[PDB]
């Protein structure tokens, strides 16, 4: 059947994540009706018992679309630089006895705060995505994405920045995702507008 | 699974249930490899609301397995707002003053005799002209002209199916709208490359 | 329910293929947990009962990622060069009675030995993939692929070769996938190395 009761249903990640190697912030939600499973099965090949593997970290206030894929397990035992990509070490067969372990880690996959990931996007092992970034639907993200950068395609590539450099710097500095709730609640209208600078000047006089 | 076999292609009008999905006759979906009927091809389309973007598909379309039609516009996310988090749609009292981020994209309109390859994705608001071909796994972000072939992600121009004049002749004769009797009689001609023939034959019958 | 018991489960192809028109070499495996189904449903539209359709041939020691797609049945009855792409012939309506059969074969799909196919890659009908090739995840493979070539993207495009032209000459020549299993057992450390030249010299003498 289905983890989700409605197409329009978006459940917070911190109510469906079971894998100790997945670390999630508040409010970030996964919208998964079209692919059936909860968030855990978005995160592929991530051993939940091992402390020595690439981990997945997701900030707060993320929007994650249906069927998005986060690839873990690094090269999954396959070494293209070796004579064979075939994972002899992992096929239990008396003849593959002296095989070396091909498994190479790629680094953690870190998703910043306020990231919107489109439906069926695929994030490759070890990539870092900056706060406020947008990943177009069906993207295959193979390298790091800068804060507030919009990328898309396969492999994914620069489309544009959401805002000026000044505004990006103002956002990274004010880190509204970390405000007291009180402040957050007060600022809902500004957050639903394009007035980065007015929000910034305001925060400045309250906070500095 | 909703399809009895891999080769099983059921007409859209035998399976659509969403009032906001409008479909021609003959158009079929072969969705065996993705289990669900065609309704679930059409993502985020409210069936009750008369004020949201619609999906309109014409006659004689061939829609491949797990093709996707994205509705609901930006789905409440505003890239030009400070945050794309859809506060207005989240169940939280701290989000009471949020404004509504939803923006419609316009309707998605697929014309007649359009073939859409398996697992291709159609973005909100795109118009795809008559006789167009959308390659498998295409991500269709902009309108497709009549008899155009496009592919890739984002989908880009590959080819036209025919010359400008042939396209014109086909757009004028509009076989998909002929009386049923003419259609049955045109069967061998339609399974042919002979635009000019059929066109001249049509002219003497219809003008 | 799911064919595979764990995400880390990889079942050999030869233990899960029931379709006579799929020919699979030894040790090749499909790691299919995330798409639930056995390999048979990776292979799309291959009529099991007939001998006049395109077939799938896969070499030994291949590694196939979850949800890889092998498109069979050529043009599926749709003729872009014809007036309509609508498959009249294949639909039941008395009005389509005199339709011509639009089906056309594409040739076999042939994956060589030692091929790694990334998750959710799509191999188009009739393509040939050379030994030791790597197909990136989400590739849409519309053209043939050279031995030891790495491709990715949609449509797939040349990224690079894994080895020099000489080293590729040597591997094609020594074809270690055909060695008796006894030899392989002695060669494991060499196969988990970048030493093509070393093993080559070891093979001839």
């Amino acid at each position: 059947m289905n983890f989700f009761t409605s197409p329009f249903s978006g459940i917070p990640l911190d109510q469906q994540v079971t894998n100790p190697n997945i670390i999630v912030g508040k409010h970030s939600y996964y919208s998964g009706y079209y692919h059936g499973h909860s968030f855990d099965d978005c995160v592929r090949y991530l051993h939940p018992e091992r402390d020595d593997v690439d981990k997945l970290v997701i900030g707060s206030f993320c929007s994650i679309g249906s069927g998005a894929v986060f690839m873990m397990a690094g090269n999954q035992g396959h070494r293209s630089d070796w004579i064979s990509t075939f994972p002899f070490f992992y096929q239990d067969n008396d003849n593959f006895a002296d095989a070396r372990d091909g498994f190479t880690r790629s680094g953690d996959t870190i998703i910043g705060h306020d990231v919107w990931i489109g439906t069926e996007a695929m994030i490759m092992p070890g990539v870092k995505i900056g706060h406020g970034a947008i990943i177009a639907s069906r993207s295959v993200v193979t390298k790091d994405v800068a804060p507030y950068e919009v990328v898309g395609s396969n492999p994914a590539k620069h489309i544009k920045f959401r805002f000026s450099d000044v505004e990006i710097a103002m956002l990274l500095e004010m880190a509204w995702w970390n405000w007291p709730e009180s402040w957050l609640k007060e600022s809902m209208q500004s957050l639903c507008s394009s007035d980065i600078e007015g929000l910034y000047l305001n925060w400045q006089s309250k906070a500095r």
